[PDB]
């Protein structure tokens, strides 16, 4: 299993991105899908994650302004990011958590974001 983003970049204050974590590989155990930020210097802070159909959750700061959804058939989970600030900035990555007896996790590379 394997997870790469795409999607990051420079935008200006107000403006919006979508970050993509392609799953390439395969499991049939359930996962759980989280996306994560870190600013330069600081923690690795959780934003937001995916599980079974509608199970969605996310980072106060986030709420309103960003949309984790999934596309099954292309095994790829999407960070809709809208109304983007400085205190958004950072190094955003995807991962992965999954199994039932014991679990295997992944990380996905991380993509920069940007804010104005």
């Amino acid at each position: 299993v394997q997870l790469v983003e795409s999607g990051g970049g420079s935008v200006q204050a107000g403006g919006s991105l979508r970050l993509s974590c392609a799953v390439s590989g395969s499991t049939y155990s359930p996962c759980t899908t989280g996306w994560y930020r870190q600013a330069p210097g600081k923690e690795r802070e959780w934003v937001s994650s995916i599980s079974s159909p509608g199970t969605i959750y996310y980072q106060d700061s986030v709420k309103g302004r960003f949309t984790i959804s999934r596309d099954n058939a292309k095994n790829t989970v999407y960070l809709q990011m809208n109304s983007l600030q400085r205190e958004d900035t950072g190094m955003y990555y995807c991962q992965i958590q999954c199994g039932v007896r014991s679990i295997r996790e992944y990380w996905g590379q991380g993509t920069q974001v940007t804010v104005s």
